[PDB]
């Protein structure tokens, strides 16, 4: 049996901070893994000893919140959840890639919907929203 | 005793991603399992070593949310729950089977009520809803 | 010491699905239990090894939700909770007993009925009658 | 160290149902315990092995809900909490066994164990306002 | 490593009731502890065995609720929280000291109290500034 | 593996109070920690024995609440959460640095500031600037 | 062409106070009128000269307000309208007839009254069906 | 020039009550008019002397209110306006209806004239969007 | 035919201010009018020439508003109406009589007799004329509910 | 001085029904009036004797209401006003002309359209196009 | 009989604009009126011919609105009524006298309650409001 | 005495449409009137026979609504009032003067607050609004 976590950060000593089992843990990576090529926000698989033995993609299901703004450091966002609760979260590396254009991937804007994991403290993906007129037609026709 | 889980994903190695005991795990399948017959969203039975020993049906009780839209990938849905909380969930395999036509089974449309499990991140079943006046008539008569 | 669970379903083999310790488990009965006659929704007692050793009655206290409708299969209901949260629950066997009269005393269920429910185990157990607010208000005043 | 639980029911076998650690459990009592004299809803103390070793009074602090009505059986009550959440609870010994309860009464409840314990009187808002303002 | 708890009640056999790790426990005190000088609501320190080994002050951070009224027994209060959820709590000893005549006084309806709703305790009256003064301070 | 916690207070016997695993604990530091050099609210790393093995920065993600007022002691603040829940929290040492002036750059707190808070640990860590909504909407619409 | 008004009072000189054309007036009555038998709240017909020439019944259509309570004097009521507007109105003679017991009876708080808020009168109790009875009739 | 009114009721002397120019008036009819054949709620045309000289149909535009219930007499209805304002109106001749029905009313004249059907909103939204 | 108005103010030239036909008018009085018996807020009757011919009682029906406070001059009140509309009105003379008592202790649960006004009192008002005329006592809602339901 | 009214109907006797001075009247036309070419809802000019002396265009300012539906007869519409007040109004001739195509362009009416109405006269005159709020706010902010 | 009006402006021919009988009118003044010493917002009395024959004080009863701001010209104000209706009104002359200090007369500030006549388009008087807690005491004592 | 009205439109015959006494009328203009210089929305003065005898400026007090958009014709505006009541009004000529740039005069933008007379169906003036926080400071300082 393997468990999973979210990669929060890598350290120059090659250990990593991982969110797993409901908490933040400093863990090591098996020799199969180049800790320096891991991506912030990335899903990692953990063996029974909590060694990181494989890096995967990103959380793809969960809570959606609305981006208010990206903070001055470029790596955190202030997000607004369903009952107006505001939170700060880290932006997973793919959200802030320098080569995004400003339904296709693009640079984030205020009002964008973000898939977030509030316990790990991360945003992973921009979720496009179709126009309500288009959805309703599709419901009604 | 046996435990249970939701099958999240299958892998090309006779292991599977399962959500059980409130967490996502990569588990081995027993010889009883015909990993060709396995359906995303399916209930699985786990023995005490956390081996998947049997494939079951689908969760049939739990929370209802409203479908807003199926994501571009065709395997995930944006649903809106009781307090306008929005979430992305995976669609169980029968909800999206190609042979569904567009009461009884059909392709999903915006506005449909879906039985969901928000911890596991899955919708399982479309729940039809009677017209309120029919129900109120049934109450009052 | 012993724990308890809610009987979710019985199988071909005298094992049962039980909701206990916050989760769904397939458990064995002891030979002393006619597993055939166990009722869906029923409280069962478990020993320390999780064997089901005794059959009880039904959860009697808990959250109330309003019945919207019984689903097509006749064994599940869509219920609406206190903040308009909607859920599908299984109906305990007594609730859907074919020998119930329709139309205070036991009767068939209708939309608008208040049901005692356990949303973790995912069951409704009992219809809870409600007095008219004016009779209650009257009793509060006189 | 010992823990605590709420007494739910007794059995003619020397065991009691107790709500403890967030769950209903069937527990044995110690020889010191007068099972006969135990009260519904009573606090009991439990040892490490989870034996009931002492009977206490009743929960005295906790959430408040409003009594809508006592059910027909006279042992349960339909109560309405703060977000209009409705629930059925057992009435502890002191609430069935001293003025009868009336709709509108405020009751001290434990919604996990499913018990009401005590009627809590409420001052008139205007008397409280004078006490705040004078 | 040591843990902590809120003192609920004292017994005459060198044990006390303490709310710790989410639940009410009856725990032994070390010889160090003068148990009948403890105060209701007081923080206690627990060793690995759950023996009480030191007395501290009082919870100083947490949820705030509004006092509705002190109950007839004079030791419990009816308080109302953010979403109008009502609760009965015990008053920590110094909130009801016979000493009491801003700064320290007897409690009145409408006072804001620091509470721990899991332990069932109020610890402190938290004064509130006038919103007009705060807004001035925000805008100037 | 090592876990983490929030530094609540230091004592003069060089143990520290730390919030970790959902509760307040008194913990010993490794001799390699300069314990009077620790700051209130600081993140610390803990080994499995629960010794403090390293001192860090401060929580940087989490819930936001609005500052109502700093209490008389200068070390706690009354904050107001998303559904008007009110709480008292400690202020992490950087929030209250005596060399702090009175934007998007560090300054002393004012009522109505947004603060990153951890309501379980009962601490505030960082002032979070908010842009003007009309600027944000323009960036959304442009 | 004749107009109409609401009878407000009769005087000793057989003139009458009438609410007509949006205002209160003191008017003479025709030899045709039995000024004694006119009833307060009663409709009267007025000729172009504004002489009262005929007595009628009572307004039968109009706004409906909820009785809060009959005032101390027994001839006025405090009524509550659609957006909680509260008014005092006079009770037309038939509403407080001393022989009173969906059929005539004495007024209770909560009753719906047909009112003319300009003239300041209530005229008629209007029975209301229970909503479930009406919803049933709507539904079927 | 002529004016118009709403026929409110007829009298056995062949005169009528008409709501015209914002008020209730008792008017006479011309010899051409059979007053006994006029219908409650009917529009009448008036000459300069305020004689009823011609009968018409019924008001066709106006405020809509929701029927709560018809009164026991069968001639009046209790209706609820948009801001939950309740009133009693007379029923025009064609209406003398189920609770919840939408009715064209003239609250000054105190009459309901016509039941107004409403399409299902989902049929309307489709027609907005297709 | 005679009309009516509300007496707003008296003067010593045999004229009064009156609110009538929707507006404030300065009207002469018949010598039958005793200027030392006129009370601000009272109803007066006017002849066809708009001479004040008789002086009467007070408006007894109309809109109710809640007293917030009597203003510093002692003669006007700030009142609050149904949709939270706030207005200033003159107080009719009897509402502010020097000899009005405080009122029975509430332990007597009776508030029907005339007393000095207090914030929260219900006042009968005419917002066109700008006058309050009478304090309207209100029963407790529980008694009214009792009378409705028993 | 002349006043004005809204044309309601024509008759074959050189008179027309007109809504003027807050009421419906039957008025004679001067021979200048080409009654054949009058359109329901049209403005007309009246002399001091209330003779119709000239015919105009249509009211061009006033209240806006939302079209719910055209009634069965095709000449009246149920409209919903600002506070959800519902009314039936007549449709001015041009709004229902048979040569309307199915924006800023002239077309057949649809539920959801904003109509200029005169609720006294009981007419709708004109469909008023609405810009998208995003475009307006952009215009506001830049 | 005499009527009354609100003085709006004076002209150099000693005629005046007056709001009376629900309309703005231009009226002449009797020889005894010093039209140049009239104040904006002042009550004037009018004979049957609609000549201004006496100047008075200011309207003392009516609708209360809340001052939002004084406009740039210093002579008009934007006020907010009971249903959040906004309007601009003229300020009667005493409201804006230069010698007013900044219960007792003073310079106007946002949030002040003004006695207004919305038909005439004028604000006349600042109405002080007691603290609700002092009024409650007075009510409860 | 004279009355006043709002100039709605001018004709080539030296007559004008004017809103006065709560209605639209077509009146005759006297020789004191330079038709060349008359502005849509302007206040005019009327004698007792209802001749226009003088041209004034513009209504300066009254209701305020928010501009939603200027209609395609460029002379009419869709405005939204205190209870979100929407209306069409004409814009007085100075509001749309061709020399207007982008407190001081400029072209209108959505969101601007306009002084309106909903009976006459005209907007007259852009009324600036201060930021609430500046107003609250002024209230408290």
């Amino acid at each position: 049996p393997s468990g999973y976590g979210v990669l929060l950060a890598t350290h120059d000593d090659d250990t990593v901070d991982v969110f797993t089992s409901g908490r933040k843990m400093r863990l090591t990576c098996s020799p199969n893994i180049d800790a320096a090529s891991l991506k912030k926000g990335q899903t990692v698989r953990l063996n029974e000893a909590l060694t990181v033995v494989e890096a995967g993609t990103f959380e793809a299901v969960g809570e959606i919140s609305t981006l208010r703004e990206i903070l001055a450091d470029g790596h955190r966002a202030l997000v607004v959840g369903h009952a107006d609760e505001e939170r700060v979260v880290w932006l997973a590396d793919p959200l802030i890639a320098e080569d995004l254009p400003d339904t296709r991937p693009r640079k984030l804007r205020p009002g964008d919907s973000l898939l977030v994991d509030t316990k790990a403290g991360y945003a992973f993906e921009r979720i496009p929203k179709a126009e309500v007129e288009d959805l309703v037609l599709e419901e009604l026709v």
